[PDB]
């Protein structure tokens, strides 16, 4: 049609051109042994790629059978563990080891801190990203309810001087707890000078220093007065910009004007759960911005440079002002026809994502002044991985591509998800498979309740999903990564990661609550934006999680029998008004987050739920909440009716959260020409016979569908 012919491939030309004109130029690999390479990675692994999604396939099959053929009435554990042993899910544990990951740069080896999760195909949103290693505490504090909105304290068009007052009390407090004054605080400092390379803070009756002078980092300015100054606590540096001519500084005591925290430590670039790209023009958009990320030129609005700073003994230094980025790639599931071979088959996406992100990160090892990785590595999130065969896939699939763009060995790291129950339940066997590649492990708590589901989904009714949230088998799951990962070395070599917070505008609590990731040793957790990566950076200043590393170390906190402890409801927990604020609670984040999924492409949203809280929804949350109705309508908790009126229900009140908001399609009243509508009572009454669950097959689909008719 308009493709291009390589070997037994047939590339779309805006693919096709993108590579050889954006993608290729500048990284000295050669245009032809470049396609001759796509054409035998892509022959050479398709094979494995398939045979692995069979298994599967024929793995799920057989616990289907099981849980249908059992009649005793609460499962045997016993009996259920060496079935599982038997047909291969669950296999031998190997012998204690330790990672030996090399070349990783020290955001990942040593800093504790946030990690941001930003869809690639929003280049306001990426740069954004990209730019909040530093970000204003005062901003993050004013904007938000942390400062609640008591009498006094309201927001509104112009400044609150009560509320900004709050603000400020805040932050010193922050100091106090995080940069200890020798004698006094912060609250009543009055001026902040350097004197003979160290710190001294100004009191109104007297004069003190830190109480560690080894937390003074640096300084702006001239040493007299300085223009900042720069602190560190637990790896994490803390500026005071001092200006007493700004409107903020003229107000305070010692003429601060804000307090700047680094913030998004790394930041993961999304190909995966948060976009929707469907085809050729789609997954090049994706790939530009990557690029113009890796080269340093991304636009719409730019990106930051390094921040400069003079040493307490005087001399010059400097810190980066980017977050080091990560590119999450798509798991071995779907196809895309940006390429399809002689037959007219699709290619596989994740082989083609490690091909075309993994060229494109080459820009990022080389000037074009600061870079991305100053140690040589490239950083590759591999999301939905099922056991160690599949990660085992997944390093050679980096070997080969390494082989084809010229790159050292092991020059591809990986970011494992533990988000399926077979890698869960095999963690030590797939970090061990990775054991020279491995940059983190992550709890993608989300994705691994939806596996949970379709897993057991004829096991019998499963609770409600905001009962999930505390099942014992997602306690285990959550203790048992940690020390996995502990086990394996990982302090100080790779970072130990925990999930997304998604109640966007509810930031009090997550100040309130998210501080229980670092404190079970998660050196990192995920963030939503950029003024939540510099909130969770409160907590860890306030928590050592080196310290809390070394006090785990050694422990086994998860049995196996706890981990597979399947999260079935008792008989009849449920009046009728609780079954129906489900069905309804999950209809609505369904039907607002695939509306805007099929008709617009955007793959994340926020989407306010039952109780007008606004949750940011992406295909993870999708997979739970389709799951959770089908395996209810599977076991007879509701009817189809109740479906489908659920449905009609919510679909007009979703028409209004997005009424008049640019061009958006109504659902309501034709449901049965809408093709988002259909898209979303497809997800439910067909889900449980989607491959695992995932949403994708019917997402991509429809969204082609979409774009058909929209050309028409
Ligand atoms: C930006 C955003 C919002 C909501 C989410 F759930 C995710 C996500 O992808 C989480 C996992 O991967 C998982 O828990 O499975 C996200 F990146
Ligand atoms: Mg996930
Ligand atoms: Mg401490």
């Amino acid at each position: 049609t308009d493709r291009v012919s390589v070997g037994n491939l047939r590339i779309a030309r805006v693919l096709y051109d993108f590579v050889n004109n954006e993608a290729l130029p500048g990284t000295d690999i050669d245009p032809d042994s470049f396609w001759a390479g796509v054409d035998k990675v892509v022959a050479d692994l398709t094979p494995q790629n398939q045979a692995l999604l069979n298994a599967r396939d024929e793995l799920q099959a057989q616990i289907d059978k099981w849980h249908r053929r059992r009649v005793i009435e609460p499962i045997d554990m016993d009996a259920y563990r060496q079935f599982l042993t038997e047909i291969g899910y669950l296999l031998p544990e190997p012998d204690d080891f330790t990672i030996t990951t090399s070349g990783v740069d020290a955001e990942i080896t040593t800093t504790a801190g946030p990690q941001l999760v930003v869809p690639v195909l929003n280049a306001r949103f990426a740069l954004n990203a990209a730019n909040a290693r530093w970000g204003s505490l005062y901003d993050a504090l004013y904007g938000t309810d942390v400062i609640p909105e008591t009498d006094g304290a309201e927001k509104g068009p112009t400044y609150n001087k009560v509320r900004g007052d709050k603000v400020i009390a805040y932050a010193r407090k922050f100091l106090d707890d995080s940069v200890p004054l020798s004698s006094g605080s912060f609250g009543d400092a009055t001026g902040f000078t350097v004197q003979d390379g160290q710190l001294v803070v100004a009191l109104p009756d007297k004069s003190t220093g830190l109480a560690n002078p080894g937390q003074f980092a640096g300084y702006t300015g001239a040493a007299e007065s300085p223009t900042s100054v720069l602190l560190i606590n637990h790896g994490l540096h803390i500026e005071i910009l001092i200006d007493p001519e700004s409107q903020v500084g003229t107000t305070d005591r010692a003429g601060v004007k804000d307090v700047i925290l680094e913030s998004a430590i790394t930041t993961i670039m999304d190909f995966e759960d948060s976009v929707a790209a469907v085809d050729a023009a789609d997954k090049v958009l994706g790939y530009r911005n990557w690029l113009g990320l890796n080269k340093g030129d991304l636009a719409a609005r730019v990106l930051n440079r390094d921040r400069n700073y003079t040493a307490p003994g005087g001399g010059q230094f400097t810190l980066p002002g980017r977050s080091l980025m990560f590119v999450r790639n798509v798991g071995h599931l779907m196809t895309n026809d940006a390429i399809v071979d002689t037959d007219g088959s699709e290619v596989f996406e994740g082989i083609m994502d490690a091909l075309f992100t993994g060229l494109i990160a080459i820009h990022g090892l080389k000037a074009s002044p600061l870079i991305n990785s100053r140690t040589g590595s490239i950083y590759i999130v591999k999301p939905k991985m099922h056991g160690p065969a599949e990660v085992a896939f997944t390093c050679e699939l980096f070997s080969r591509v390494e082989d084809v763009l010229g790159l050292p060995q092991n020059t591809m790291k990986i970011g494992i998800m533990d988000e399926e129950r077979r890698t869960t339940v095999n963690l030590k066997a797939c970090i061990k498979a990775a054991a020279d590649r491995v940059v983190f492990i992550n709890t993608g708590f989300l994705d691994r309740t939806g596996d949970e589901i379709h897993t057991s989904m004829e096991a019998g009714p499963m609770v409600r999903k905001g009962t999930m949230k505390s099942q014992p088998w997602i306690l285990a799951y959550e203790d048992h990564n940690v020390d996995a990962g502990l086990a394996a070395g990982f302090s100080g070599r790779a970072q130990v990661g925990k999930g997304m917070w998604t109640m966007t505008e509810l930031m009090a609590d997550m100040v309130e609550t998210k501080i229980a990731q670092p404190r079970a040793g998660a050196s990192t957790a995920w963030v939503p934006s950029p003024t939540a990566a510099t909130l969770h950076a409160l907590h860890y200043h306030q928590v050592d999680v080196a310290a809390v590393q070394q006090g785990l170390a050694g422990k086994r906190r998860a049995t196996i029998e706890q981990l597979l402890t399947i999260p079935l409801a008792k008989e009849l927990a449920w009046a009728p008004d609780e079954i129906r604020e489900e069905v309804d609670n999950n209809c609505q984040s369904i039907l607002g987050y695939v509306v805007r999924w099929v008709d617009q492409g955007v793959g994340c949203s926020k989407v306010p739920d039952i109780h007008d809280v606004a949750l940011m929804e992406d295909r993870a949350t999708l997979r739970i909440s389709s799951q959770l109705l089908a395996n209810w309508l599977r076991h007879g908790v509701i009817t189809s009716a109740d479906v489908r009126a659920s449905l009609e229900r919510m679909a007009p009140l979703v028409d209004r959260q997005n009424a008049g908001d640019v061009a958006y399609r109504p659902m309501a009243p034709n449901f049965d020409d809408s093709i988002a509508f259909l898209a979303a009572q497809e997800l439910i009454l067909s889900g449980a016979q989607q491959p695992n669950g995932y949403t994708e097959p019917i997402l991509h689909r429809r969204r082609r569908e979409f774009k058909a008719r929209a050309a028409e």
